[PDB]
């Protein structure tokens, strides 16, 4: 691995035992894990240790900011098994508002864009984030999506931002994807998924309805199915829909046996971090509700 | 109807006759209408049976801007005959940079999700469109989801960001639905999907791939599909998914045809506004991808 030089900075690869210490001061730091995956490190030893597994994960690739003169004020890099690349950044409060994040936070972009011949970054933010969603624009990243989260350390649940950035961007994208279900009585199964899942019939045609779309969301555009009712008794063979939802899985599994849809039992935590169970329509049609806990 | 009063400005409800004049100096610059639904007004003439027809729309509830200093920089407000409250605003070039347009959407906002006994306002932007999404996070918009649309006056399409505020935001919300398609041999739909559909693997559970996410987008989250190996021989009902697409149907028919899968036809213009062709899979399975053009 090589270094990083920028305007009025140093990123050097990261090493757990030479930067332990330093970067406790950020680690070690309530106010500024505060947004993080993990409560601070009770010392540089737990920081070395945290460190250590961060540098360790398959495609890791973290650097310490070194400030003209000497001081660290933090890390920056791209984060260990992603898939899609992951950006990372963190400062000790001392550095805040010194512009550092976005310098080394477009350093490691750039490099990645290019040098490293990555394709496009991603960042994740949470929702309330408003010093790093600043960098994030301040570096190129615009919003990609959202996503709900859990941290262990966490009471509950939480909002992230996908934000990203890339070499090129794909004029050709797909913005929804809308299933269809074929049901009995359109009209009742709306009223079900209503109630169960706190849907909303998006528009519907025929007297009585012989299509219509339930949106899951109160918005002009998001997560939404369509309906077609079946012109035959002829069983209809089921169609599996995985529905990613914010909350808690409790309230939603207890909304949707509120709703007196059929409930395959308690909710379940998956091996993926996930927590899930699945409603049944009586045409067969499984659909399972996933949620951070 | 009411007056809104804000910290510097004075919001009156629009009189296309009274108004016309002034806000010809917005409605009849192209530089302020490249980002409108329509090309500016040749006259205040056109001006005043523009705005007399955006007044009339079923809802609709448009205020103009006065400045202190007399002058009326733009108007803003609700759209009318929107099954979800819109926005609106735009400003003469000569009042850009005031934070006037924030002043007023978060007027109009403020307004709309109280005395207006709203549930919820959106404001769709072009995603290219900097000034004004600026504006609407400033206002607390947030994204929502994504659409595209095409202007008769442009060329092509364009990506539109659907940016939202609540009164009281849902708990149970449902983030997105990923619904799952059977196939005989995974790692050949994915193949298959990648070129047709410009899609990318997110993940492939077994050697070969028994299961499996197909991410349409280069992003963390976004629109997609798991696909599910089918062990013996039988057939498999056709799983018929829509997918809103960004760009024109050509360009994304051309790309399905070249791609090697099975296309019903060159696209087709479908009555509610939406051109649209037909991808197979040889499973049956039946995805219609439709464009704004
Ligand atoms: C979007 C549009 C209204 C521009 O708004 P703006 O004038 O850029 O945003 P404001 O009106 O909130 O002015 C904010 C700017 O004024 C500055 N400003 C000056 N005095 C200010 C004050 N007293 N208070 C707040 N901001 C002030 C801000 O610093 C900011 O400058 P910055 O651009 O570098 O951020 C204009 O480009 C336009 O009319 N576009 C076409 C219509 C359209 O955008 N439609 C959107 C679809 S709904």
């Amino acid at each position: 691995t090589a270094h990083l030089r920028t305007a009025r900075l140093e990123l050097t690869p990261l090493d757990p035992a030479a930067d332990a210490r330093h970067l406790h001061h950020a680690y070690g730091d309530e106010e500024v894990m505060r947004w993080w995956t993990r409560p601070a490190c009770a010392d540089p030893a737990e920081t070395e240790r945290y460190l250590t597994s961060c540098a360790a994960a398959p495609g890791a690739r973290l650097w310490t900011i070194r400030a003209p003169d000497g001081t660290v004020p933090g890390m920056a890099g791209l984060l260990g098994g992603t898939d899609v690349p992951g950006l990372t950044w963190l400062l000790r409060r001392d550095s805040w508002g010194h512009g550092y994040a976005t310098e080394a936070a477009a350093a490691v972009v750039g490099h990645a864009l290019e040098d490293g011949g990555l394709d496009r970054v991603e960042a994740w933010i949470e929702a309330g984030n408003r010093r790093s969603l600043a960098v994030a624009a301040r570096v190129g990243l615009t919003e990609r999506a959202r996503l709900a989260q859990h941290y262990p350390h966490r009471p509950g649940p939480h909002e992230m931002v996908v934000l990203g950035k890339a070499r090129a961007e794909e004029p050709l994208t797909t913005l929804a994807v809308i299933t269809e279900l074929p049901v009995r009585d359109v009209a009742a199964t709306l009223r079900l998924v209503e109630a169960a899942l706190g849907a909303r019939t998006a528009f519907a045609i025929g007297d009585p309805p012989e299509f219509a779309e339930a949106a899951l969301t109160p918005w002009s555009a998001g997560p939404r199915f369509r309906l077609a009712a079946v012109p035959g008794p002829g069983p209809v063979e089921p169609v599996r829909l995985h529905l990613d939802a914010a909350g808690t899985a409790d309230s939603l599994h207890r909304r949707a046996v509120d709703a007196g849809a059929r409930v395959d039992g308690p909710p379940v935590r998956r091996p993926w971090g996930r927590s899930e169970f699945v409603i049944t329509l009586p045409e067969g049609h499984e659909l399972t509700v996933s949620a951070p806990v």
